[PDB]
């Protein structure tokens, strides 16, 4: 996270640090819980995974430096990603993650709401992006979780802002015109929160973009309401 400031342990209970254990054991990305054997996440994690043998997610996390060999964690059953997916500029950019157990709900870990059908239309004005990425182009994976407000972007103006991409209206952008507060390495897969009727909803997960916080080169993210229903088909298959 550029710009941003430490959490309060607790605060963003559904983040969760995706780590690699092939070459070396490393953080890769962020996630949210979404069920109690479910990981939202982008699917250009996934890059290098020939297997789901060698992730490790660690939910209830705010300092990286809490996991050692002895930290529990949960394994990964199974790797959905998006069958139309072939980059994160292009969309469907989103993947799920089975996972071998079941999580516990607590206090330090518990699931963020999906959006609603009829919230397409809703005006989101409390919106935060989190992780454990880069504070700047170059630096190193953050040790405390980082947070940043964050505002939204229409279509058009984010369109505006990457000519010759094109922004479809299963992505969704938001940043600061000037920048200075975005997502940048180590973020992606991550949650874009946004609190609406005191209640907190998945409105993003954290794609691409043009570098880090630069002047009018918003953060890129996948739509989440555009995916509740492929969401639900891969979370609710019988
Ligand atoms: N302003 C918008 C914003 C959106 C999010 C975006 C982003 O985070 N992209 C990811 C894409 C990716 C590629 C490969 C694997 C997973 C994810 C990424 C991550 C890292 C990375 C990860 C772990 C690291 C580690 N343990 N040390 N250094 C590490 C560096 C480096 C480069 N790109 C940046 C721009």
């Amino acid at each position: 996270i550029v710009g941003g400031t430490a959490s309060v342990r607790g605060e963003w209970p559904w983040q969760v640090t995706l780590h690699t254990t092939s070459p070396t054991q490393r953080h890769l990305c962020g996630g949210s819980i979404i069920g109690n054997q479910w990981i939202l996440t982008a699917a250009h994690c996934f890059y290098g995974v020939e297997s789901p043998k060698i992730l490790r997610v660690y939910s209830g996390i705010l300092n990286q430096s809490e996991i050692k060999e002895d930290t529990s964690f949960f394994g990964v059953q199974e790797i959905i990603i998006h069958d139309q997916y072939k980059m994160a500029e292009s969309g469907y950019d989103i993947a799920l993650l089975k996972l071998e157990t079941t999580v516990g709900y607590g206090d330090s870990q518990r699931p963020i709401c999906l959006p609603s059908k009829g919230d397409r239309n809703v005006i989101y004005t409390d919106c935060w992006v989190t992780g454990w990425g880069y504070r700047k182009l170059r630096d190193k994976i953050q040790n405390t979780l980082q947070k940043a407000k964050i505002p939204l972007v229409t279509n058009e103006e984010c369109q505006k802002r990457y000519r010759g991409h094109k922004i479809t209206h299963k992505m969704i952008c938001a940043g600061y015109r000037e920048g200075g507060k975005d997502a940048c390495k180590g973020d992606s897969g991550g949650p874009l929160s946004c609190k609406h009727n005191e209640v907190w909803h998945l409105v993003g997960i954290t794609s691409w973009g043009e570098g880090c916080a630069q002047r009018e080169r918003p953060g890129v993210y996948t739509n989440v309401v555009e995916y509740v229903d492929w969401i639900l088909e891969k979370t609710q298959a019988v």
